[PDB]
């Protein structure tokens, strides 16, 4: 595996090998180091687990397992997109050392019967979900994103299109001022720039072509 180029914890290296990842992709190569440094970034890329990993891997590297608080919030426009990111996350977390387990929950709602089954016992280290669903948890006083310093907005353009950027803004609103934001989008709509300018100052931009 070439991911050794990144200073990841052993368990992460092991997860990577298990994901059958030999050489970091372009999106990965350009995002990981920056992410690890704590830079806010905007990556223009096609959807894909390679891109998913560009953010998950560095995010896993920084969780503080000891602290049972939300440390990372990841948003996606659809239930399905969110579910897939959660799948990718579990393939990494299954490798955590037993006394240092990272917990992730996926909040996507669904039918009312489904919604009612979705509950938060603990404050997961990582919260994945659609923005409105995540807002529902905040609204219901069950989730504190104030402890999280990482926000990921995936498939940003589509997000905008479905009318969810207001939900995301809200969430980012409630997070620390010194927030690290990672945005991924195939494209950069005009109606999207303000959200970006608002929460990010001197963000690193990546484009894969």
């Amino acid at each position: 595996t070439q991911f050794t180029r990144f200073p990841f914890q052993p368990f992460i290296i092991e997860a990577i090998k298990t994901l059958r990842f030999y050489k970091p992709t372009e999106i990965q190569e350009r995002i990981i180091p920056g992410a690890l440094r704590g830079e806010s970034m905007v990556g223009q890329s096609q959807t894909g687990t390679g891109k998913t990993h560009a953010y998950l891997l560095p995010i896993m590297e920084k969780i503080k397992p000891e602290r049972a608080e939300v440390q990372a919030v990841i948003t996606a426009p659809t239930r399905e997109l969110a579910t897939q990111i959660y799948h990718e996350t579990l393939k990494i977390t299954k490798f955590c050392p037993k006394d240092r387990m990272i917990v992730a929950r996926c909040l996507i709602g669904g039918t009312d019967k489904q919604k009612a089954l979705e509950k938060l016992n603990v404050q997961p280290h990582i919260v994945i979900g659609t923005p409105g669903r995540i807002n529902d948890f905040i609204r219901e006083q069950a989730l504190d994103v104030h402890t999280a310093h990482i926000l990921v907005v995936d498939e940003a353009d589509l997000m905008l299109d479905m009318g969810f950027i207001t939900d995301v803004d809200q969430i980012a609103a409630r997070m620390p001022k010194d927030l690290q934001m990672l945005v991924f989008s195939a494209t950069i709509p005009e109606k999207l720039k303000p959200f970006l300018k608002k929460y990010m100052e001197n963000p690193t931009f990546v484009h894969v072509l």
